[PDB]
RNA sequence: AAUUGAAGAGUUUGAUCAUGGCUCAGAUUGAACGCUGGCGGCAGGCCUAACACAUGCAAGUCGAACGGUAACAGGAAGAAGCUUGCUUCUUUGCUGACGAGUGGCGGACGGGUGAGUAAUGUCUGGGAAACUGCCUGAUGGAGGGGGAUAACUACUGGAAAC
RNA sequence: UAGCUAGUAGGUGGGGUAACGGCUCACCUAGGCGACGAUCCCUAGCUGGUCUGAGAGGAUGACCAGCCACACUGGAACUGAGACACGGUCCAGACUCCUACGGGAGGCAGCAGUGGGGAAUAUUGCACAAUGGGCGCAAGCCUGAUGCAGCCAUGCCGCGUG
RNA sequence: CCCGCAGAAGAAGCACCGGCUAACUCCGUGCCAGCAGCCGCGGUAAUACGGAGGGUGCAAGCGUUAAUCGGAAUUACUGGGCGUAAAGCGCACGCAGGCGGUUUGUUAAGUCAGAUGUGAAAUCCCCGGGCUCAACCUGGGAACUGCAUCUGAUACUGGCAA
RNA sequence: CGGCCGCAAGGUUAAAACUCAAAUGAAUUGACGGGGGCCCGCACAAGCGGUGGAGCAUGUGGUUUAAUUCGAUGCAACGCGAAGAACCUUACCUGGUCUUGACAUCCACGGAAGUUUUCAGAGAUGAGAAUGUGCCUUCGGGAACCGUGAGACAGGUGCUGC
RNA sequence: UAGUCCGGAUUGGAGUCUGCAACUCGACUCCAUGAAGUCGGAAUCGCUAGUAAUCGUGGAUCAGAAUGCCACGGUGAAUACGUUCCCGGGCCUUGUACACACCGCCCGUCACACCAUGGGAGUGGGUUGCAAAAGAAGUAGGUAGCUUAACCUUCGGGAGGG
RNA sequence: AAACUGGUA
RNA sequence: CGCGGGGUGGAGCAGCCUGGUAGCUCGUCGCGCUCAUAACGCGAAGAUCGUCGGUUCAAAUCCGGCCCCCGCAACCA
RNA sequence: AGGACCGAACCGACUAAUGUUGAAAAAUUAGCGGAUGACUUGUGGCUGGGGGUGAAAGGCCAAUCAAACCGGGAGAUAGCU
RNA sequence: AGCCAGGAUGUUGGCUUAGAAGCAGCCAUCAUUUAAAGAAAGCGUAAUAGCUCACUGGUCGAGUCGGCCUGCGCGGAAGA
RNA sequence: ACACAGGUGGUCAGGUAGAGAAUACCAAGGCGCUUGAGAGAACUCGGGUGAAGGAACUAGGCAAAAUGGUGCCGUAACUUC
RNA sequence: AAUUCCUUGUCGGGUAAGUUCCGACCUGCACGAAUGGCGUAAUGAUGGCCAGGCUGUCUCCACCCGAGACUCAGUGAAAU
RNA sequence: GCUCAACGGAUAAAAGGUACUCCGGGGAUAACAGGCUGAUACCGCCCAAGAGUUCAUAUCGACGGCGGUGUUUGGCACCUCGAUGUCGGCUCAUCACAUCCUGGGGCUGAAGUAGGUCCCAAGGGUAUGGCUGUUCGCCAUUUAAAGUGGUACGCGAGCUGGGUUUAGAACGUCGUGAGACAGUUCGGUCCCUAUCUGCCGUGGGCGCUGGAGAACUGAGGGGGGCUGCUCCUAGUACGAGAGGACCGGAGUGGACGCAUCACUGGUGUUCGGGUUGUCAUGCCAAUGGCACUGCCCGGUAGCUAAAUGCGGAAGAGAUAAG
């Protein structure tokens, strides 16, 4: 929800102003208009913005003095226009930056378990042999045995012989010590991956 | 004539008496809100932001203090196209008056507010070292001179204020 | 909140005010206030009165009347009998407005009225006919004082809805 | 303010009904929905919730909320308490402070008596008068319980002397 | 929290927000006590015979079933209601039938009651043939009884033993 | 002196009998088979004299049904020293924070939710003490600079003002 | 010798 | 190839110089005790001695193989 | 009074620059610490090497110290260059 | 292979359609009329239309089309 | 090792200013340091000044710059007072 | 944390931006009580961080004063 | 009679530390750098299921395949152990193009503005801070852009010394201990006068055919080449609107470079003045020396930046992609 506090010179371009921004109103993200009036910015319209999140528009006002206390007292996003054009730009831009990032995955790493050794705090460990691609320390991790998910977290523990390191490019051998990951079995595959954005926009 | 003045109840306990709190019946208000609403008389009406203000009005008056004609309500002279003796038009302060100016009185009253002030104020009761426009009583003067200035004219700076 | 005060308390002389006075200076003394509450901190205009109560007391100071203080904020003085002056002056400050960008103006806690705050509180009205004030010999002019009217069941009282 | 025409025509609502507290039955619901100042009602026969009928109270008002006093002798001066309900410091010595045996004299401070002055008006109260009654307005009185000065009393308290 | 005191532990002075309708003292009656005293019962002790072990009868819980009808549940339910479930009893299950009815009562019409057999069908049940057509009888009918029809009704071993 | 000439369940075959009806689901009889069971754990029950123990007979319910219920008789014991205790009950007294009356009441940590509140490195404001800097306007004091219509003058200038 | 506890209204 | 002890029922356990009916603690299912629960008591199911080969009426107690666990060595991923 | 304070002589050596075939085999310039004490200094004496001394750094013992210097075993040995 | 012509609609198939008869989208995945035509491959038209592909008629006229095996070349080919 | 910017104990110690044996200029006394003369370039060393900005420099305010005396007034948390 | 690998742990403060610093959290790889634990006024040519002043440290260097460097005369090295 | 099992059997009889170290050797053997290689990494290409509403190839692209570079992580041990100084920073650079900006084009799922992808192009340009030793990284705030790599991971006979491999000390951890950690923490000597090559400047000799003084031509070489914003065209083309151009002109900036003191300023120990202490010129007065030019205030010329003038071009030829 994106919330408006509206006031502007003339009745008329307050009613233009509420249905025109009604009218771009998306199924993901709704607009709506706590309060509609003519004439400056209040202490009333101050406080009814600072109760809910929302933007402080004047189409052709200004706030007055005890307005602007509560606004100076209190940091709200006072916005001043003279086109409705342009308020409708802002309200649009408000609008998609509040939607989702988009999260999603792509594998990057792939290992295969071999020679399960024991460690007293993670338990017990994998010997994995990186086939192809790169496993990097804190990312997400996708346990398969015989093409089914076993263990869904993050990759935790990650060192070789004795050093631990960030990352292991396939072709060397490495370790994998997640304690949650107990039933570690010879031929598990465990795949690797990130997360990307792609922040999405109204349109 | 002016002193005709004083009520209790519910609630702790199985029940009782105490102690002790809470609650109610009364009166009152610069009240507000809900439902409802015919008339009249008297009174009251920003208690919060001593927060900010558009616009109009709320302190003027004296020509019997004095220079004056900027309005113009009269009159007279004169010059004139003449209604043919009655009109008109420039001077003229004689004039009923009077914009602007000097001068006198008033603007310290009336009106508004309760910020500040814990006594440097207020109430009560006293005092001595004081002034007092206008109003009133009494006793006495009110003689003779001088130099300026506003207004008014001639220039000049100004968008305005000046 | 237990100690507070150096012009501080007293005296001589000068100065100053309408008037007494550390009111102000020079000098001399070390004094003065405080447990009967000094100093410090919080709150608040005071009274006649109003409410309540049998009384004593408790709460309160809205209207009317008396006194005090203030006039956008801070400061100063002039004029005047009387001001350290609500609709005066000067300086400084915050804010607002006009500008030809050179420069200027402003003070509703006066009566109406507007924005804002609030649960909440009215007409941008008529007349100087009466009373009372300012000027004037008077006539007369001015007077949002005042007399009236408009809005509100806000209160008390009276009548009707047969 | 008086007169004339017509016509019951234009004019009644609010709260409450278990006890406190004046005023009872039915239906719906079934610890749900709801009520509630206090005690507290509602878990299938509710005088306590919702509706209807009936009744009680007030009336151009009625009810709720806010605030003060009363009831509250529940800050007890009038007018309370501390063995066990709250409440005697663990005990003692002692400054300031409070109180103090008996005889006389004196003072006259406390105390009491009389007089004078004062205690604004309005408001409160008594007797009257005027708005068609009332509210309201208004004449006189009383009160204004206080404060100051003067003149006296000397029982008691205080001071001085013995 | 602040102040003072103490090496420390802590001591002394001493609130507010918030929450409840109570908290509390003395005493009365009862109950209870791993308080005391006295007394009684196959209560214990001293004995006999048992149950709990095995087979069987019966009831109950549980389970299953179309139904396994409904009750009764520590002592004080469990050979209990039940002093007699193969039909009935018997409500419960599945099927087949009826709607003023199996039973009481009001009304109309028709028909003696009853005794004999036959078709279909598990039966109930429908569907025929028979036989019979008597007492009172005011000669339009009643009383004993049968069939059909309408409406008041009849009916419930359905719930609440709080 | 044994799983037996004890023990009788189960089971097969064959029969008697009530009743419309013995299969779900009756009683009795003849032949055959002959399980478990050789005195029974914790625990628990009745009985003090014709009692217990054991042995037969009858009745109700009922067409047909008992090891159940009710009822009659034959044979016929052991042990009770005593109230020290389990259970229950009665009386007197005592303690109680109990009165849905000990199957009462009631404490604290811990887990969850909400409300107010103390400490807290810090952050943002208001007021104010002390020590300094600062000096608009105004008032007062002092003035070798400039300027000046009222008074004086020797007419050159003085006094005084700005 | 030991001898706990008792949902709410 | 790495230093010792082991492996009895669902879990933990007794039989060692003593190779003779598989027993005891806690768990499961019952019964009793109490107004009821806990506690407590009485009972029942439950087994190649970790797994095989020599020895032997016999079974880790006389031995020899296989498998598993643990004291450390067990690297350390 | 003080293992008190500031600060010269005096005793130290924290920072920087220079120097690094130096003026010097550790110094110069500018700063810096203590400065009546566990202080500093002159003269003389004692402790001798697997030993001494050490408010401890494996520090010092004549420009040399995880075992001083001089002479000897000695032409030690060197699977090494 | 060019050029001169046909090269369409039985039938807006149902439907959509700015104004869709093959071409902006679905079902339909068939067949006559026919020298010759697929209810159609597409530019294009505010859909047809205009203009085109397959097939065939005429003019022109002798070569033309696509595979296989082979020799040598071309691109793929950026570094201090 | 040098005619070496180093080290070396004691005694005397004047004037002006100054608390002073610090520091500055002088007296008595002693010295100009055993290669010079020119020029007035980068670069190095030792110094002075610097518009506006003022740590942005750097590992780091290193180094520089800055403060600096006597008298009087005044002075916080904390504290073993 | 003079102790914490993961690690620049998370939150708050400070900045404009803070792997450093200060205050907390406790998941203490791998604190802990005379190999002392936790505090502590004063002290320190001790380690870390911040602020005022100050500045050529720096943006960005410029000019000037002396000693060398350069030229002339005398003497006259060194590593390799 | 020996698990002399290290099994041709050094003794009957035997473990460690050295960062306090020392000697003799080795590039017969590691760490830095070079060399070979290219598994890995980076870049390119082949096929095309699928996504993209329809549509493989606007943009991506599964399962698979083929190459380039020398550029990361690796392999080898060929050079250097009678010495090739190692991370980061400062100063100074130079090359490649696989192009970050600027320039020219094709395609687009390109209406305009703004974008995506590919081709040509190396002339010029390509950030300051906060934190960390930090290259990198995150963050703040700019720019047209804040390019990727080679050069002994360029550059210590140029500088630094923060990290890191000496000696001191401590924490955690391991060990009985000496001690150790590729864990942390505080402190801790950076030498060289340039012979040759090279480079920046400046001279002498001879030659060029009689000698000498001048002015030239120009084979050849070097320097330079960057770019923002505002206005007009024009609120026009395009679009429903919002918004908003190509092409072509003008003006004013940032960074950089050259020149020059007319101006604004710095310096100006060679000019004038004020002033403290002290000494001297016989003394007063007036002067001089010393104390950083004693301290300080001004300031001529010259040199200078912060000051003010100019520059990068237009044009022509032959071309790359097209
Ligand atoms: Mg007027
Ligand atoms: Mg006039
Ligand atoms: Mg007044
Ligand atoms: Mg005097
Ligand atoms: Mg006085
Ligand atoms: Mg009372
Ligand atoms: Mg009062
Ligand atoms: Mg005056
Ligand atoms: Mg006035
Ligand atoms: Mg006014
Ligand atoms: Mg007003
Ligand atoms: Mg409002
Ligand atoms: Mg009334
Ligand atoms: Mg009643
Ligand atoms: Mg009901
Ligand atoms: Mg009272
Ligand atoms: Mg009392
Ligand atoms: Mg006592
Ligand atoms: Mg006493
Ligand atoms: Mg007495
Ligand atoms: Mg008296
Ligand atoms: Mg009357
Ligand atoms: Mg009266
Ligand atoms: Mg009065
Ligand atoms: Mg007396
Ligand atoms: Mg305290
Ligand atoms: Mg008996
Ligand atoms: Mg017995
Ligand atoms: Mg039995
Ligand atoms: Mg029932
Ligand atoms: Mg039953
Ligand atoms: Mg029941
Ligand atoms: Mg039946
Ligand atoms: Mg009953
Ligand atoms: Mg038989
Ligand atoms: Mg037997
Ligand atoms: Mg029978
Ligand atoms: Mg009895
Ligand atoms: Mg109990
Ligand atoms: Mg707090
Ligand atoms: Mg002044
Ligand atoms: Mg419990
Ligand atoms: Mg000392
Ligand atoms: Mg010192
Ligand atoms: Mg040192
Ligand atoms: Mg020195
Ligand atoms: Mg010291
Ligand atoms: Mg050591
Ligand atoms: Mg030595
Ligand atoms: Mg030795
Ligand atoms: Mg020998
Ligand atoms: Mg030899
Ligand atoms: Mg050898
Ligand atoms: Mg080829
Ligand atoms: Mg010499
Ligand atoms: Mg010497
Ligand atoms: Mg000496
Ligand atoms: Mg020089
Ligand atoms: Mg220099
Ligand atoms: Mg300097
Ligand atoms: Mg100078
Ligand atoms: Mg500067
Ligand atoms: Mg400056
Ligand atoms: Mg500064
Ligand atoms: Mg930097
Ligand atoms: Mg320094
Ligand atoms: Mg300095
Ligand atoms: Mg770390
Ligand atoms: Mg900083
Ligand atoms: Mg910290
Ligand atoms: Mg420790
Ligand atoms: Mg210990
Ligand atoms: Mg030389
Ligand atoms: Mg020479
Ligand atoms: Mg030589
Ligand atoms: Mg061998
Ligand atoms: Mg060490
Ligand atoms: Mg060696
Ligand atoms: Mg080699
Ligand atoms: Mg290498
Ligand atoms: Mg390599
Ligand atoms: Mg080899
Ligand atoms: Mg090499
Ligand atoms: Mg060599
Ligand atoms: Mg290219
Ligand atoms: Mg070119
Ligand atoms: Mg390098
Ligand atoms: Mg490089
Ligand atoms: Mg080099
Ligand atoms: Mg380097
Ligand atoms: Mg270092
Ligand atoms: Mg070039
Ligand atoms: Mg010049
Ligand atoms: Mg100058
Ligand atoms: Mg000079
Ligand atoms: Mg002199
Ligand atoms: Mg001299
Ligand atoms: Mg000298
Ligand atoms: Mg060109």
């Amino acid at each position: 929800e994106v919330n408006i506090v509206l006031k502007a010179d003339v009745q008329g371009s307050v009613e233009a102003i509420s249905d025109s921004l009604l009218k771009l109103s998306t199924d993901e993200v709704k607009v709506k208009i706590i309060g509609s009036g003519v004439g400056g910015i209040t202490e009333t319209d101050a406080t009814l913005a600072a109760a809910s999140n929302a933007i402080l528009v004047g189409f052709n006002v200004r706030a007055d003095a005890s307005a602007r206390k509560v606004i100076e007292a209190e940091s709200l996003d006072l916005r001043y226009y003279s086109v409705i054009y342009n308020l409708i730009d802002e309200v649009k831009a408000a609008m998609s930056g509040m939607l989702s990032p988009e999260l999603k995955q792509q594998i990057i790493g792939l290992a295969e378990v071999r020679d399960v050794f024991k460690s007293p705090k993670f338990g017990a460990i994998a010997g994995c042999m990186v086939t192809e691609g790169v496993v990097k320390r804190h990312n997400p991790i996708r346990v398969l045995r015989d093409n089914v998910v076993i263990y869904e977290g993050e990759l935790e523990s990650l060192r070789r012989f004795k050093d631990d390191v960030n990352e292991v490019r396939n072709g060397m051998e490495c370790g994998i010590g997640v304690k949650n990951y107990n039933d570690v079995r010879t031929g598990d595959v465990i795949e690797v991956f990130e997360i990307i954005e792609i922040q999405r926009t109204i349109a």
